[PDB]
């Protein structure tokens, strides 16, 4: 057979398994060992966006599930806990096990239960896994999956990093940003009609403060999992290229692309040497994934400019919109305050600014002034101070035509923005009214649903 | 050019077309020849689920079509005939053809009618073959798709045994498992929202006892196509690895991958060294079309387990859901029973017992003991037996809270399953009330319409 | 560094952008320059089928953009002005540029400005540029898409045509083919649910007297981007194989394949060799979109048959329906005086000419006479003439069970063909009744809004 090493020799090792977007060490190991592997199932609410609850089932407490790090020819004996909290009996399917289910059978475990299975890890590869429980495409949607590394005998070459990144899509009965605990929608999954397609479980896992980072001249190296469990992942790294590509434990290796599918189920190898700073972004290049549904992490370097190679600033809100700041927490807290009836004005205002950056400040600027004759200003305006009710229905239902605002006509269009929740439009606009001399006072999520029903 | 092996020589061959999952023996041959081939169209209905039927267009009467198999600088001779019976013109074109439509325009035949045209098999590698007749969507979705191998000039390497699968997407008007004869939903399919993704032309085609068969230690190729219309697959044995994928006739062959994606109109040949005992799952791993939709065959493996490279046991319900049986003939008879006004109390339970199996079972067990305090029982169930309208309202909506089930608390959560027809929920309760000492009588799909309606 | 041929040298270089479907010739240098990108932003409407209107977003006036030809090594000076009649600012972001947003928050360009930034183009590889700009997916949706190649040092090998093919998916407001000038549809671009997918921004943009040229034996490089913004590609040629095909930059070339996936912001050099004269169809084999949505272009090969390679007949209306003729301006013609309130007999009858091909030519035969028994005739039908409001219905809804037509009875299936629009319908009709000894008169839009309605 493959992976041949003979028989498990020194002591037997506890697997030691890192959260994302961490991955173990190095095995750095000559011998086949003996490797015992705990993975514990939690169900849990976790926020897959600012105010935006899900109750997840996850392997060790995050979705992607806990990565697992072992040798080619390792005998691996697993043990699957299912917390007894859990609601549902769970099991697990790892690719690159060499039997049938990929341990499913074996591995199915009841609430407050442990099972275990032992394999022979014969195939070199990244490896996806995930529960596969009747009915599994649920048990996938709501978070079971994670990747598994079996290294080659003389183990990968070494990098300056390595990090843990694998793509999701989400159902929930709510539209995408509606606030609260939304629930499991099996009609949008079963049509692959996802409202979220995140990395790492939540819109902003791997943005601002939470950005994976390295430096100038330094190598990283990310196993990218796409768990599904529907969506093909067109992935792409934004301002450079993958030095290379190796999908599972494929012989082929690709050089020198920016753009590589990744199936369902699949995962793949990629190496990024940093040439010049600033914000890297890795998307699935299925554009309204990754700029309507939460498709975007980044990989921030930092060290010195080389204007020979490349003369631009690094990205902000124009193109990474509302994710260009270090986080959205005011969001959080405007939800988490309209819940326990202590909303204030300020709660507002804070929620809103972080919502206008790229929404808003692409075409008014971020201090609002517009641009004389193309842009009107919502700084110190005229118009929006004449009819906050107009305001609402021209962020529902966009405006065109001759308008006149500060003494210039302006003859453009704004697009509708429909999809903005009431909460979104309510806080956004009540961020503008008590900013750059504006009236003040504030507008209701329930003033906005109103203006939404006509 | 290439494939310049000469004029044909020998006396013509009348080429033998195999039906799947079958594949012609090797052409075994060091000659280019003269290869005449027929083929049929026939317009026929079929069961694309138990109790479902579905007017395919099929090449030879089978989904996928006739397999072809001919040598690299071989003259094809090709006759298309169109049965009689048939209401619409069809036609063919093959992938691997040189020449404008693959062979299109020539062989344009009307019901009753034959066409022919040659062609030199220039170009080596497996190709899928389909109709090309306005509306050309309409043509395929119908089922109008089959491969044509053109071996190399030495023939591939002996393998134990090859096999014929081919994905495609199929839009009925009718929702999943609906019964009847369902028509083609043009609207679904112009949308690539499909009721069923199937391999070989329906659900159950290569499970249970229509698996596909090898031993420990024996090479299996599968000649691997997807039809389409629309939707690309994610394709995945669960269990093991292919020794190698090549696609077409590309220089490129990709070794050691477990999932692999093939484009709509691809073909693949992909290999398997059989290891370990047991049923290896072909699916499209885009995963509720494996789960929710029928993208699912079965590689069967018999041999000695061995227990240093797997130690758990083979798939069952929890992973394979209703498919993990021989076959689930009992709906079809209680289908055709409804229908003939004839439907029997033990119709409903031998149909709603092959239902039960995943669906239900993966909580409430086969013998319907579930687990105390944490799955309550259907076997004797007191709140089963208390209200059977709840229980159709529980099937179809799911139940959470505090319930107390024969002496003991639950505090759970069944989800709800709405997916399920009327039919299926009447026979799956009909076979719980008439087991493991419940009292008896039966549920009607009438009485589950009724509900459902609220 | 890669890419690290030295300072420019020479003169600058102003580039020589091309529109589609022509490429800039080959750069044909020895030396890194500097070369100077001079791109303009315009929006403006264009027909996206015939009689269909749509705002369109690009770079240079043309979907796909202006193609940009560089070497590597060379340092490109990047400037992109956005014309003042625009109402939206823009940006760029192209693929192979080593730097954040790949020059996305430097060349933020409201109406009226200008911007520049420099990169060097350290990467070799055929790369999408596109539009950068919040809501990213809406500018990407309104045609803001092209390529740049960037040249080994050595240049690409000698070939006798290069073309320049990029496929995008539009969401309409209106469905396909519905007249007018079409709004942007958000609802389905989140959805992914596309109303068009073109080759080169329009339907017929690549056909009929637009098709690619080359002759027998001649060598074809086409430069293939997929712009999305959501689709994967099943990029495939009727009735050939692609010689080679390399994606971006990659170190990897397929040889010999059909049938090829070119992701959401990918791009690739596929090679033809000319064999056999005829029409190859370049379709996205996802096959509703190249037969139903528009998503197929013609490369037209004259020269000599050879009919030991292929015996057939150049492609006709039953494959490529009402795109086999040279244009469809009539249909153009007849929907202008609609809108004038001058719409003729004679306006419909050569509108609905052009769209009885394939659509009704299929069955009922170009010149109207059927196949007595089979399909029954059109040509002086006394079927038709009995009762013109029930011909609207039939196309509409179809038509099945016994007829009498001519003296002869069919008891056979015409599928319905709802997805015609009220026009079509009222044009195809018009055609007919005013065709084969008819009695003339016609059918108007509103007639067959009518019948819909019931
Ligand atoms: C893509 C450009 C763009 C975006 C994005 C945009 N606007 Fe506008 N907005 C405009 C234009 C242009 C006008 C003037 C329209 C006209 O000429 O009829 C306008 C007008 C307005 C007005 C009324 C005139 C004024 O200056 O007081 C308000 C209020 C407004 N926008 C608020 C917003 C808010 C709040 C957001 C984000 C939620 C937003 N806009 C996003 C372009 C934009
Ligand atoms: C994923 C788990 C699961 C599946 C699948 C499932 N159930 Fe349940 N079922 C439960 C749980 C948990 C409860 C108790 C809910 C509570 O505590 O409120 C339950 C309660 C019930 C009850 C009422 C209580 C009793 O024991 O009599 C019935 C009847 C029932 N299920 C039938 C079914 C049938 C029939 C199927 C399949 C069609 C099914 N269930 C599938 C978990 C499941
Ligand atoms: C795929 C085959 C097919 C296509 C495409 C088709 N038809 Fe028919 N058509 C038929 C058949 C078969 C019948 C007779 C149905 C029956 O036996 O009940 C028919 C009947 C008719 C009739 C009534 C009988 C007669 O001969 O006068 C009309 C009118 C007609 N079609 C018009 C059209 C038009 C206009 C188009 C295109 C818009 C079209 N058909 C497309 C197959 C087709
Ligand atoms: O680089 N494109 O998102
Ligand atoms: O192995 N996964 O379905
Ligand atoms: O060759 N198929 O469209
Ligand atoms: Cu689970
Ligand atoms: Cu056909
Ligand atoms: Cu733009």
């Amino acid at each position: 057979l493959p992976g041949d090493f003979g028989p498990p020799r020194g002591e037997p090792i506890h697997a030691v398994l890192t959260s994302p977007p961490l991955v173990p060490p190095p095995v750095n190991r000559t011998y086949p060992a003996k490797v015992i592997v705990e993975l514990e199932v939690v169900e849990k609410e976790m926020q897959i966006s600012e105010g935006v609850s899900y109750t997840f089932w996850t392997f060790g407490g995050t979705v992607p599930g806990s990565f697992i790090r072992v040798r080619q020819g390792d005998t691996v004996e697993f043990h699957l806990k299912n917390h007894p909290s859990s609601k549902m009996p769970h099991n697990i399917d790892l690719h690159g096990v060499t039997g049938p289910g990929g341990g499913a059978a074996s591995s199915f475990t009841a609430p407050g239960h442990e099972s275990q299975f032992t394999f022979k890890a014969l195939n070199e590869g990244i490896y996806v896994y995930h529960c596969a429980t009747a009915p599994v495409g649920m048990h996938i949607a709501n978070g079971m999956y994670g990747l598994i590394l079996v290294e080659p005998p003389e183990g990968l070459p070494k990098v300056d990093h390595e990090y843990y990144v694998m793509q999701g899509d989400f159902y929930t009965a709510g539209k995408y940003r509606e606030k609260g605990l939304q629930p499991f929608d099996m009609e949008k999954a079963i049509d692959e009609r996802p409202s979220y397609v995140l990395f790492n479980g939540a819109e902003g896992a791997l943005t601002g403060d939470k950005a994976l980072h390295a430096k100038v001249g330094e190598t990283v190296r990310i196993f990218v999992g796409n768990g599904g469990p529907n969506l093909v992942s067109s992935f792409h790294v934004i301002g450079a290229i993958f030095d290379q590509v190796r999908y599972e434990g494929g012989t082929n290796v690709q050089k020198n692309v920016q753009t590589t599918l990744i199936p369902a189920g699949g995962a793949a190898v990629v190496k990024f040497t940093a040439r010049v700073p600033g914000s890297y972004v890795l998307v699935d290049h299925s554009i309204f994934r990754a700029f309507n549904k939460g498709a975007m992490a980044i990989l921030k370097i930092d060290g010195a400019e080389n204007k020979l190679v490349y003369s631009g600033k690094e990205l902000d809100s124009v193109a990474l919109g509302d994710r260009a700041a270090p986080n959205m927490s005011a969001v959080t807290k405007a939800t988490q305050a309209s819940v326990s009836g202590t909303l204030t004005v300020q709660d507002q205002v804070q929620a809103g600014r972080a919502l206008f950056a790229g929404t808003c400040s692409v075409c008014h600027q971020g201090n609002g002034a517009g641009l004389p004759g193309v842009f009107p200003p919502l700084a110190k305006s005229d118009f929006l101070a004449a009819d906050p009710k107009r305001a609402m229905n021209i962020v529902l239902h966009g405006l065109n035509g001759k308008i006149k605002v500060n003494g210039q006509e302006y003859d453009s269009v704004m697009p509708p923005m429909t999809q903005l929740n009431d909460d979104e439009v309510a806080n956004i606009l009540t961020y503008v009214l008590n900013s750059w001399d504006n009236p003040g006072g504030r507008v209701s999520a329930e003033d906005v649903k109103k203006v939404r029903a006509q």
